[PDB]
């Protein structure tokens, strides 16, 4: 039942709106579907494998958006550029609060959720990487840290402060200053001396 | 006995080394202190609290670091004054590997935990704010970004670089490259137009 199997997603992210994965249990899910718990296993084994099942389909949303982007760039500067590719992943995970705090919080517990995360952020570093040495062959960046080491810190910079930012932690930047405050850290350090 | 809880932390921090705190018992840590199990429970509720203490010693030790330093700043330009600082907590989270990356995994369980966390980290932030504030009050730095927020951005990312760091998670700096990358990067967006 693509369906039934929907639903239940449906629910789960309406259901960690309100509280952690923990306080969760899979008769709250079945019961928000509108199905049995036992046909509920039918479609996931556990309710962690529904998170695991959001937040795949969180990251590959954003994955496409920024191939879209990638393809289809802004005609525009260096600068408003480089905002529109983080603004996807503000967007994106932005739009998809719940589910993103909690595939963070399952990280530690979870080896597939933290296989996954790892497998994208790979991906959006080595892009990353990629694009801070052409612009440094197009002699537009200077040639100073490793480009990938570089991009490995600005993306884990961008992970912490958008999750803090959605999650309202104390300290975080305001979720209405996180793009400017990521796009000045990102373009003086890949185009400063 | 100052002995007896001490024996407590150091079996602690010893075993955290091996296995994550799910996989400790209560009866492990008696063990390792060569006390009973109802005698352990005389000095921490909980092997929770014995992470909490154990966590709020390192973030004290980091403090009182950075504190001296503050007090007694290095004589040398400004790239070499911000990467004493950011070696502070290199330094002293980087001793205390096992410790710091239980922390983390705990501050999704634990209330004190995450408060703990918090209350350093806005006390970090706020002075790298006003340094940042002095640099710019100097004619050093330029007035770019509001200083709290870029502050909260650069903590956010050592913490999240420096950490992964130290667990080798993929993606992550190598630990012989990451005070570099920090401070390449700290430099270039408290100082970049
Ligand atoms: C950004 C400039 C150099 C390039 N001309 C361009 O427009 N694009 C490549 C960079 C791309 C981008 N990726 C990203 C991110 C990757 C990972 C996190 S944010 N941010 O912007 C946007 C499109
Ligand atoms: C750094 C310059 C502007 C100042 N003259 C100075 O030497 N100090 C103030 C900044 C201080 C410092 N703090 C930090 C950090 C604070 C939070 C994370 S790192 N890094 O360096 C080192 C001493």
């Amino acid at each position: 039942g693509d369906d039934r199997e929907l639903a239940i997603l449906a629910t789960a992210e309406n259901l960690l709106e309100d509280r952690p994965l923990a306080d969760i249990s899979v008769d709250d899910l079945a019961k928000g579907a509108g199905i049995s718990r036992p046909t509920f296993y039918f479609y996931f084994p556990s309710k962690e494998a529904v998170l695991l099942t959001l937040l795949d389909r969180v990251v590959n949303q954003a994955d496409m958006a920024l191939q879209t982007l990638a393809e289809n760039p802004a005609d525009t500067d260096r600068e408003n550029m480089w905002r529109t590719g983080i603004n996807v992943f503000f967007e994106t995970f932005g739009s998809h609060k719940a589910v993103t705090r909690a595939g963070q919080a399952a990280r530690a517990t979870s080896v597939e959720v933290a296989e996954l995360w790892s497998t994208f952020m790979q991906k959006w570093i080595a892009y990353t990487a990629a694009v801070i040495d052409a612009e440094r062959d197009r002699g537009a960046a200077p040639r100073t840290l490793p480009a990938h080491e570089l991009a490995t810190a600005l993306n884990l910079m961008n992970e912490r402060t958008l999750f803090a930012s959605f999650a309202g932690e104390q300290p975080s930047v305001p979720e209405a200053r996180v793009l400017d405050t990521l796009v000045h850290i990102w373009v003086t350090s890949i185009y400063g001396e």
